DNA sequence: GTAGACCTGGACG
DNA sequence: CGTCCATGTCTAC
């Protein structure tokens, strides 16, 4: 999942455990039942613990808890999906971790190819460094510089890809909607873009990243579609408003773009076996 | 630049 | 059976 599905799943966790108290957490199968994540062993030393807040970054997430009795005994939860992680209220296929809460309240993460990660800490230092390594979230900030991009002698879908060197939160299928509606070939070098661009692509990040975040059935936060239509969506790009009443792909995983054009399926990131699948329409995105 | 890996499928022939 | 693809990211020549 990219950002806007983490942060809703965020704002999910936060309806319902905020304030609660987790008494224990269970790795059930896959890679943690194998052996424990880093920090477990101290964490489930200090519970029970309430949690105070569920936060994400791009596409990072995390717990804050603490002990009435000892607020500045702080700890988190560190959480990343990979490719299939997701959080539900009930005990889905794949669950691999159970986290049970006072009163028999229950929140599971489950994850088919087990690419997700979860790290526990004590260290609020060790997370603002963590933080640090992201770039600032594409659906939360509403006042990023994109112009940074102009410094980079690489491909845009590249440069949008990174966690790091522009923005956090976009993955493989919001980089291709978002070039294809800023009408930009993937290819085209962060360095040869104009100002006008630029403004253009700016524009397209935050109406992709509001509609994703908007959107109840995008696709892969299936165990949580039943939650995303009972809670609202906080005001993310206030004044940006998509005129679709559901994330639709134009291009991704399609073998013509709405309007008849032909779409590629390219390679152009990533090498061995890591390579990308860019989706791109040549009729519409063009490199000037 | 290039290569590999972690893991468990779904879709298609 | 077989093939390719998959909303992520890491490590190494």
């Amino acid at each position: 999942p990219q950002g806007p599905e983490v942060a809703l799943t965020a704002d999910i966790l936060e309806k319902y455990f905020k304030g609660k108290t987790l008494e224990y957490i269970d790795f059930i199968s896959g890679r943690y039942s194998k052996s424990e994540p880093e920090g477990y062993d101290d964490f489930i030393a200090n519970l029970p613990l309430k949690v105070s807040n569920v936060d994400t970054k791009g596409k990072f997430l995390w717990f804050e808890l603490f002990d009435p009795n000892d607020k500045s005994n702080k700890w988190y939860i560190w959480n990343t999906f990979g490719l299939t992680g997701m959080w539900s209220l009930f005990e889905a296929k794949y669950t691999r971790a159970v986290l049970s809460f006072d009163n028999e309240l229950m929140a599971y993460f489950s994850d088919m190819r087990n690419f997700g990660t979860f790290k526990f800490s004590n260290s609020e230092k060790e997370l603002k460094r963590k933080l640090n390594e992201l770039g600032p979230d594409f659906l939360k900030n509403d006042d990023i510089d994109i112009s940074k991009i102009k410094k980079y002698k690489q491909p845009i879908v590249a440069l949008l890809m990174d966690q790091k060197k522009i923005g956090s939160g976009l993955g493989n299928y919001l980089v291709a909607e978002i070039l294809y509606r800023a009408k930009i070939d993937p290819h085209k070098l962060g360095s040869n873009l104009t100002d006008q661009e630029i403004e253009n692509l700016w524009y397209w990040i935050k109406y992709e990243t509001k509609l994703a975040y908007d959107s109840n059935h995008i696709g892969y936060m299936v165990n949580l579609e039943n939650e995303s239509s009972k809670i609202g969506r906080k005001n993310y790009h206030p004044n940006i408003h998509p005129t679709e009443k559901e994330f639709d792909f134009l291009v991704y995983r399609k073998k013509k773009d709405p309007n008849g054009n032909k779409v590629i399926a390219d390679k152009i990131i990533g090498s061995g076996k890591n390579k990308r699948t860019t989706y791109w329409a040549p009729a519409i995105q063009k490199l000037e």
